[PDB]
C-alpha cells in the first residue's frame, strides 16, 4: 500500500499511476500536465516585488561587468551543502528563497577540485586566502587537480602546452550532471532517502558473492554519499525555514522543493555546466491546480517563475582567468528545456513554457538561464511564433531538434545538459571532455609533429611533408595517422580525469537525484572543424605552397586559386567537413574507457576556438596565425556567403550519428534579412527552423541553432558606450552572455563573425 | 660505466654486485656480511649516556604502566611524516635521534584512519580534541573507518556485535607491512626517488595501450604518492640536522639512515603492528667495516645499537580502551628478525645478532623491540646457547623456524611481520585480518544460527540440534555448514576493509620502499582452535548433555567420561584440531578478494582469547562461560599436563601449510624443569626447541615458540608488588608485554595458563 496519509494530502488531484509506487518522474508528467495550444495572451507582467528585486540585483551585475571579476567570495569558508547560512536579497518580498552563500551573488570556495585554482583566484582578484583552508587542502584532503597531475603523462603535459588538448576539467568541475530536481517537489526527501537505502541494500547480495567486487564496493560507498547528501539538503531547507522531507502539496512548494535540490547542487559542485533540466512543463502541473482551485493568480503564478528564474540569474562560481579565457561571459548554463513532443503524439508545451520565456520580458534579457527550446515541425504554431519572437526581440534562446532526439532515444523526458549534450533525466550522465584542437593535428601532420609556434617535438616523431605544393591524399593519409594519436592522449588524459573525479570530488547531491545505475558516455569535444575542413579543401581544389624556414617548418601557406569553403552548400567542401567527423568518432570508439563510459563525440568548442587559435599558426585555409577558430561548427569567420539556407543545409549536413554529444551553430541573422515587419520575420524565422530542423528518415537534419537577431553596428555602439546596454545579451557558442560581460579580444571574435544579410 | 662518485664514495670497501646497479638489499647483504661463528665474550657494556637517557625514559615508562594511560598526547595537531619538530630526551647524549613527535613517549594523533576512536581516546584520557580537527576529518577528509561503515552489511554488524567477528581492522591502521628501511642506508633518499621515478614511467605504456585501465591508474598514482613521501623523509631528517639524500658512508648514519626511514612510517601510520623487519646483520657490515678500520670502538658500536634499539622501545600509539583489551600490554610488534641461516648454507648470525640480544641486558628486559631469532638446526652452537641463556634471563624473546620458511620461500631475505607472519622483505605485505572465533561458530551450529548470549538471529537460520545426547557426525556436520558462512562473511569484511584502507590510508612512506609490485596476502586469523578441537573431542569420546532453556537453546553443557585433550600428544584430539585448520583454510581459499590477494590463515589471537572468551557462553568441552580461549594456538589453560616434549609435538602437528600467516605458541617454563643449573638449563632449552623445530621432508615441524622461563609465584608477588618489577617482561601471544603494563582481568588470563613443570 504505496501511499501515506501525507502523499495523499499532497497528490490530491492528481491521476494514478506507476508513479505513485515508485520514482518515475516522467510517468507523473504523462499522467498529469496539461497540453497548452494557445498563444501567449494570457501572460501577466512583473510584480513590483519582482522589478524592485531584480533591480537590486543587476547593481551587482552592472559591477561585475565593469570590474570583470566577482562582486565578493569566500577565502576562509569550505563550501558544502550545509555550510552557510540563509542568505536573501530581500526577505520580504521573494516568493522562492535559497543563495549559494550568505549574500547575492557572493562567489563560494569549492576546494575539493583544487586548491591551487582558489590560490590563483584570490591573486587575480585581489583577495587573501585562509591558510588553514590552503593547509587542509594539500595536506589533509587530497584534491581533483592533484590526483589529476599525480597520474599525467609528459606527453599529454605537452600536449596541454603547446594548444593541441588545452583545458580539460582538470582544473574545474567537470559537471555534465543533471539531477533530477524536480524529484525532490513529487516524493520530498524522506521518500527518495528510503529509496536510495533500497538501492544500498539491493548491492549486499553481488558484494557478499564477490560478483565486480570493486566496483560493487565503489557503487555502495557512492549510495551511501548520496543517502547523507539527501538528508542534508533537508538540513539546507532548513536554515530558510523550510521541511522538504514531505512533497511540496502546491505550486509555490513545487517550485521551491526543485529549486532546493538545486541549490545543494551548485553549494557543492562547480561544474562548468550546472545545468537546471526538463522542468517548465512537470511544475505546470502544479501551477494549473492551484489556478483551477483559485489559490493563486495568474500573475502570481508569474511571479513565482520570476523569482525561481531570477535565482538561476543568481548562480555564481568563483573562476581563474584561465578559464574566463576558455568559458567566457561568466557562464553557468543553467540549462532549461522547454516543449518538445510527448512519444504519444500531444505537445509537452505548456502555459509554464510561456511563463519561462515570458521572463525575457518581465525581467529583460538575460544569458542565464539558458533556455533551450525543444523544437518540432509538430509544435503548435502559435508557441512557434512567439519563441521566434522572444529570439527577435533578445537574442537570448537556442533550439535543438526534438524531433530528431525524442526518436534516438525514445524517449519524451530526456533534457540539454550545458549546450547541446543530451540525456534521459535521471537515467544518464556525461564524462565531460571540454575539445582537442583538431586544426593543429593537420599541421602536425605536415610538419611531423613539431609544434609550428614552439617549435618542439610534441606529436610522434615523424617525417614531415615534402614538395613545394601540397597534395591532398598525402596529407589526409598523413592527419588520419595524427588524429589515431590524438584520440589515443585524449581517451588517456580523460580516463585519467574522471578516475580521479569520482574519487576526490564525486557529485552526491546530483547523483542521489538520479536512479541506481546510471548511463555514463565519455564525451569527446572537437575544435576547429572548418578550419581543418577548409584547409582541406584549399589543398584538393587548389594549388597550396607551403613556406617553410631553414629548418624545414612550415610556417605559412600561399595558395593560388579559390576554393569551397564550409557553410556555403557545396558538398566539395562539406563533404570533407562530414568526413572528419565520421572518422575522429571511429577512433575514439575503439579505445577504452573509464567505467566503461561510451566514447561521444561533439563539435562544440565554447571559447576554445580563441584560445586554440590563438595558440595555432598559419594553415592551409588561409587563416593567419593566432585567428580564433569558428565557434564549435561554424563556418570560419564571414566564410559563409550564401544566406541563411545554404549556411544552414551546410551545418545540418553534419552526421549527429556521429557526434552523439551535439553540434553547435551560431546563426546571426540582421533584422531585414528576415521580413518588412515582426509578423513577417516571426513566420520566417519559425519558417527558418523548420528547414533546418527537418527530419525524415534519408534526411538526419540539424541538431542544434543558436539564434542572433541584431546587426553588427549596434554591438559596435555597445562597444565604445556600455553603460547603454546593461541587460544585452547575445549567444555565442552554445550558450548566452551579456555583451558587457566579455573581455575586449573575445568581443572581438563576436563582431567578426558571419552576419548574415539574406536568406 | 661511472658510478656516482657519492655511492662509490661511501661505498669504499664494499664488494661489487648486482646491489650497485639496482635496488637489491639482499644481493649487497650476501656479498658483503660476515659471518660470525663465536661466543658473546666480545660483547661490551652500557656506556653512561645510555643508562642516563634509558632510566630518564623509564621514569616515564613507570608512569605508563602506573596510570594505565598515555605520559601525553596530542590534541590540536594532525601527525604526517613532517608535521612535528625535532623531539629528543637530551640531545648531548643521543647517537641515533627522532620521536614520533616532538617529546619523549608523547603519542601522536593519526587522523586519516578514523576521528572516532581518537575522541574515544580523548574522552578515555581526559582529553579535549581540537575542534577544528574533528571537523576536518568529519566534513572535508573521509576517512578509513566511515568509509568501511559506510559499506558494511548489518550481518557484518550482527556479527561484530556478538562477538563471532570483532576487532577488525576498521577502527585502527592495519599495519603488517614492512618497508625495506635498509633502502634508505644503502642507497639513500635521492636514488630511491630516482628508481621510483622509473616505476611510475613504466606504467605509461598500459595507462594509454588501456590494459588493465583503473589497475594502471591506482598503482601511477601510489607511486606517486610514494615518490612526494621519499621527499618527505628528507624534509623530516633535515628538522634534525641531517641530510640523508645521499647513502650512510658509516656505521652511525648506516643506522640512523634506516631508523629514519621507519621513523617516517611511525609518524604517518598507526598500525596495529608497525615492524622494523631483518636489520641486525645488514647493519653488521657497516659496523664491521668501521671497526676494521678502527674509526668505532666495540663500545660504541654497542652504545649506536642500544640508542637504536632505545628508539624502538619508545614507539607508541594513541589507542582507545576498546584497542587496549584486543591487543593488550601497550604493544606496537617492532619486530627484529635475527639471525637464520643463509640459502647458501653460511649462518645469517652476525657479531650484530649477539649487540642487539645484548639490548637486554645493557639496558635491562623490554618488550620492544620484538626481537625473533630465525631458529635453524645448523645455527652455530654458540648462538643457540647464548639466545636459551637470554631467554632464561629475560623471557623476551620468541623463536621462529628458519628451517622451514626460508625453503617455503625459497630466499633467505623474509622477516617475521607483527607476531608470526613471514614476508619477503619488499616485495611482500599482508592485508591484515585480526581473528575469527572458530569456537562460537561451533555453538551457533548446535543452536541453529541463534546467539547463546544475545539470544539473536546471528548466522543463518536453521533448525538447532534436537539430540537429548550430542553425536559427532550430526554436530560437525552443521560445524562445516556454519564455518562456510563464517568464511564468506570474513572475507566480504576484509575485502571492504582493504578496499577503503588503500583508499584512505594508503601507506605512502613504507610502500616507497618497496618494489613496484608488491605480493599481498588475504591473512584470516582463527581464535579458540583448542576450545573447538577439545569440544569435538568431549562429543566423540565422552557423553554431552546439552542443557536448553525454555526456547530450547543449548545454554550449558553436562559432561560424563573423560576425553582426549588438546596438548598431550594425543592423536584422537590432535587430529580435529589439524582438520579445523585444514577446513578453514580450503573454505576461505575459495573465495574472492580484493586486488587478488591470496588468502591465508594463522592460529593466532593476541588478546581476542579473553575478549571472544568473554562474548562466548558454555561449550562442549567444559570451559566455562565468559573464560579467555588459549593464547594463539595454544592449549586451553592447564590442559597440557605431559610436560614439554607433549605439548610442543601437538603444536608442530599443526600444518604451516594450511596456515601460512603463522601459527602462535606461548610456552612458559619453571627455571628446574629446564635442569640444575644456567648450563644445563641453555643447553636443554636449545635441545627442546631442536626437536620442536625439527624439519624433515616427513616432519613439517612447529613453526613459532614464545619462551617464559618463569615461576607462577613471582607473577602472583609482581601483581601484589608492581613497584617491585618495573622492567619484567613476558611473552604472552606473540610478542612481549611488561607484566605491569596488562589489567587486573588480563593479568588473571596469564597466572591461569599453563606452567610447563617437566619435559
Ligand atoms: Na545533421
Ligand atoms: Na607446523
Amino acid at each position: 500500500s504505496e501511499l501515506n496519509e501525507k502523499l495523499a494530502t499532497a497528490w490530491e488531484g492528481f491521476t494514478k499511476g506507476d508513479w505513485q509506487n515508485e520514482v518515475n518522474v516522467r510517468d507523473f508528467i504523462q499522467k498529469n500536465y496539461t497540453p497548452y495550444e494557445g498563444d501567449e495572451s494570457f501572460l501577466a507582467g512583473a510584480t513590483e516585488a519582482t522589478t524592485t528585486l531584480w533591480d537590486k540585483v543587476m547593481e551587482g551585475v552592472k559591477l561585475e561587468n565593469r570590474t570583470h571579476a566577482p562582486v565578493d567570495f569566500d577565502t576562509a569558508v569550505a563550501s558544502t551543502i550545509t555550510s552557510h547560512d540563509a542568505g536573501y536579497i530581500n526577505k520580504q518580498l521573494e516568493k522562492i528563497v535559497g543563495l549559494q552563500t550568505e549574500a547575492p551573488l557572493k562567489r563560494a570556495l569549492i576546494p575539493f577540485g583544487g586548491i591551487k585554482m582558489i590560490e590563483g583566484s584570490c591573486k587575480a582578484y585581489n583577495r587573501e586566502l585562509d591558510p588553514m583552508i590552503k593547509k587542509i587542502f594539500t595536506e589533509y584532503r587530497k584534491t581533483h587537480n592533484q590526483g589529476v597531475f599525480d597520474v599525467y603523462t609528459p606527453d599529454i603535459l605537452r600536449c596541454r602546452k603547446s594548444g593541441v588538448l588545452t583545458g580539460l576539467p582538470d582544473a574545474y568541475g567537470r559537471g555534465r550532471i543533471i539531477g533530477d530536481y524536480r524529484r525532490v517537489a513529487l516524493y520530498g526527501i524522506d521518500y527518495l532517502m528510503k529509496d536510495k537505502l533500497a538501492q544500498f541494500t539491493s548491492l549486499q547480495a553481488d558484494l557478499e558473492n564477490g560478483v565486480n567486487l570493486e566496483q560493487t564496493i565503489r557503487l555502495r560507498e557512492e549510495i551511501a554519499e548520496q543517502h547523507r547528501a539527501l538528508g542534508q539538503m533537508k538540513e539546507m531547507a532548513a536554515k530558510y525555514g523550510y521541511d522538504i522531507s514531505g512533497p511540496a502539496t502546491n505550486a509555490q512548494e513545487a517550485i521551491q522543493w526543485t529549486y532546493f535540490g538545486y541549490l545543494a547542487a551548485v553549494k557543492s559542485q562547480n561544474g562548468a555546466a550546472m545545468s537546471f533540466g526538463r522542468t517548465s512543463t512537470f511544475l505546470d502541473v502544479y501551477i494549473e491546480r492551484d489556478l483551477k482551485a483559485g489559490k493563486i493568480t495568474e500573475q502570481e503564478a508569474q511571479e513565482m517563475v520570476d523569482h525561481l528564474v531570477m535565482k538561476l540569474r543568481m548562480v555564481r562560481f568563483l573562476r581563474t582567468p584561465e578559464y574566463d579565457e576558455l568559458f567566457s561571459g561568466d557562464p553557468i548554463w543553467a540549462t532549461e528545456s522547454i516543449g518538445g513532443m510527448g512519444l504519444d503524439g500531444r505537445t509537452l508545451v505548456t502555459k509554464n513554457s510561456f511563463r519561462f520565456l515570458n521572463t525575457l520580458y518581465t525581467m529583460g534579457p538575460s544569458p542565464e538561464p539558458n533556455m533551450t527550446i525543444l523544437w518540432s515541425e509538430k509544435l503548435p504554431l502559435n508557441f512557434k511564433k512567439f519563441a521566434a519572437k522572444v529570439s527577435i526581440d533578445t537574442s537570448s534562446l537556442q533550439y535543438e531538434n526534438d524531433d530528431l532526439m525524442r526518436p534516438d532515444f525514445n524517449n519524451d523526458d530526456y533534457a540539454i545538459a550545458a549546450a547541446v549534450s543530451p540525456m534521459i533525466v535521471g537515467k544518464q550522465m556525461q564524462f565531460f571532455g571540454a575539445r582537442a584542437n583538431l586544426a593543429k593535428t593537420m599541421l602536425y601532420a605536415i610538419n611531423g609533429g613539431v609544434d609550428e609556434k614552439l617549435k618542439m617535438q610534441v606529436g610522434p616523431k615523424s617525417e614531415p611533408i615534402k614538395g613545394d605544393v601540397l597534395n591532398y591524399d598525402e596529407v589526409m593519409e598523413r592527419m588520419d595517422h595524427f588524429m589515431d594519436w590524438l584520440a589515443k592522449q585524449y581517451i588517456t588524459a580523460l580516463n585519467i580525469i574522471h578516475y580521479m573525479h569520482d574519487k576526490y570530488s564525486y557529485e552526491a547531491s546530483l547523483m542521489a537525484l538520479h536512479d541506481r545505475d546510471v548511463i555514463r558516455t565519455m564525451a569527446c569535444g572537437i575544435a576547429g572543424l572548418s578550419v581543418a575542413a577548409d584547409s582541406l579543401s584549399a589543398i584538393k581544389y587548389a594549388k597550396v605552397k607551403p613556406i617553410r624556414d631553414e629548418d624545414g617548418l612550415a610556417i605559412d601557406f600561399e595558395i593560388e586559386g579559390e576554393y569551397p569553403q564550409f557553410g556555403n552548400n557545396d558538398p566539395r567542401v562539406d563533404d570533407l567537413a562530414v568526413d572528419l567527423v565520421e572518422r575522429f568518432m571511429k577512433k575514439i570508439q575503439k579505445l577504452h574507457t573509464y567505467r566503461d563510459a561510451i566514447p561521444t563525440q561533439s563539435v562544440l568548442t565554447i571559447t576554445s576556438n580563441v584560445v586554440y587559435g590563438k595558440k595555432t599558426g598559419n594553415t592551409p585555409d588561409g587563416r593567419r596565425a593566432g585567428a580564433p577558430f569558428g565557434p564549435g561548427a561554424n563556418p570560419m569567420h564571414g566564410r559563409d556567403q550564401k544566406g541563411a539556407v545554404a549556411s544552414l543545409t551546410s551545418v545540418a549536413k553534419l552526421p549527429f550519428a556521429y557526434a552523439k554529444d551535439g553540434i553547435s551553430y551560431t546563426f546571426s541573422i540582421v533584422p531585414n534579412a528576415l521580413g518588412k515587419d515582426d509578423e513577417v520575420r516571426k513566420t520566417n524565422l519559425a519558417g527558418l527552423m523548420d528547414g533546418y530542423f527537418h527530419h525524415e528518415a534519408s534526411i538526419e537534419g540539424g541538431q542544434h541553432l543558436n539564434v542572433n537577431v541584431m546587426n553588427r553596428e549596434m554591438l559596435l555602439d555597445a562597444m565604445e558606450n556600455p553603460e547603454k546596454y546593461p541587460q544585452l545579451t547575445i549567444r555565442v557558442s552554445g550558450y548566452a552572455v551579456r555583451f558587457n560581460s566579455l573581455t575586449k579580444e573575445q568581443q572581438q571574435d563576436v563582431i567578426t563573425r558571419t552576419f548574415t544579410q539574406s536568406m
